[PDB]
């Protein structure tokens, strides 16, 4: 039985709360919300969500990195606050379209520090293969980090009827993933984008339907993985921190993957897949030590 934390009320960031401390900036046919420290911008670390969330999953954990380094957290193209897809196409390649010409408008420096999750970090990974000059550092948390060669009705019309009708992914599994019990403003954050019925919630769907499966997947999507799989095993001068997720949800192959990378340094939080909201501030001093060594190093 999941219960609330007792002492979470008193720190809540509602999602009209969160919301306002965001800007807006038009990309490409579009526009991207998102939250931006702004100080110390010689460096600049950017938060990466994936399915079913939006920038507000990183709420608690960017305050104990803000101090050392400019943050940066979008919604991706068609979620949170951000505008919709010129094409309403949501493939890992139309995120990752919008996603960079938003990175060319930021002041970026010459290498950047990311903190993906899920999707978001597949988005992070990809990025890294294809600007490998430009990353001084990756943190990771149940991540896409290979292809699935081991261990269909989402693909299926009856996926559609899941989420675009009954929105599965918001309403069922976000909340079966998170080992608290979310607060009801907390949890309304992440439904008001999807909170309607229909073609809103296709992010939702799309993202799911791009799961690397050797047998079955999307070709175009197993090769940029299997790609950028490639390149992070043999980055050796590349910081990366993996977070591991205790006790994780079907997790032992993102871990096992994730060992293949070389210079990982390893920890281990309270979670089960939106570990953001179980072990926040854990996640952001373990980051903040990571990111501090990482400057120190250079």
């Amino acid at each position: 039985s999941k219960v609330y934390d007792p002492e979470q009320r008193k720190r809540m960031i509602t999602g009209p709360q969160w919301w306002a401390r965001c800007a807006q900036m038009n990309v490409l046919d579009s526009f991207i919300n998102y939250y931006d420290s702004e100080k110390h911008a010689e460096n600049a670390v950017i938060f990466l969500h994936g399915n079913a969330t939006s920038s507000y999953l990183w709420r608690h954990v960017v305050p104990h990195i803000e101090p050392v380094a400019r943050c940066i957290i979008p919604d991706l193209i068609g979620m949170g606050k951000s505008g919709k897809s010129g094409n309403g196409s949501y493939r890992l390649l139309d995120h990752y379209k919008y996603l960079t010409a938003w990175f060319e408008l930021l002041n970026l420096p010459k290498k950047i520090i990311f903190v993906g999750h899920d999707w978001g970090a597949a988005l992070a990974f990809h990025y890294a293969y294809e600007h490998q000059d430009r990353i001084k550092a990756i943190v990771h948390m149940e991540s896409v980090v290979d292809v699935i060669e081991s261990w269909a009705l989402i693909k299926s019309e009856e996926g559609e009827k899941m989420v675009l009708e009954n929105n599965f992914f918001v309403e069922t599994v976000l909340p079966s993933k998170i080992m608290r019990k979310l607060e009801p403003e907390e949890f309304a954050a992440y439904l008001e984008p999807f909170k309607e019925k229909g073609e809103v919630r296709r992010p939702t769907l799309s993202w799911p339907r791009e799961i690397p499966l050797v047998k079955g997947g999307k070709p175009d999507v197993v090769q940029i993985v299997r790609n950028y799989n490639a390149y992070l095993r043999a980055s050796d001068d590349l910081p990366k921190l993996f977070i591991e997720s205790d006790p994780g949800f079907f997790s032992n192959a993102i871990v096992e993957g994730a060992k293949k990378f070389p210079n990982t340094a390893f920890v281990k939080v309270k979670g089960l897949h939106f570990l953001q909201e179980d072990a926040p501030d854990e996640m952001g001093k373990y980051i903040k030590s990571f990111v501090e060594r990482v400057l120190k190093n250079e």
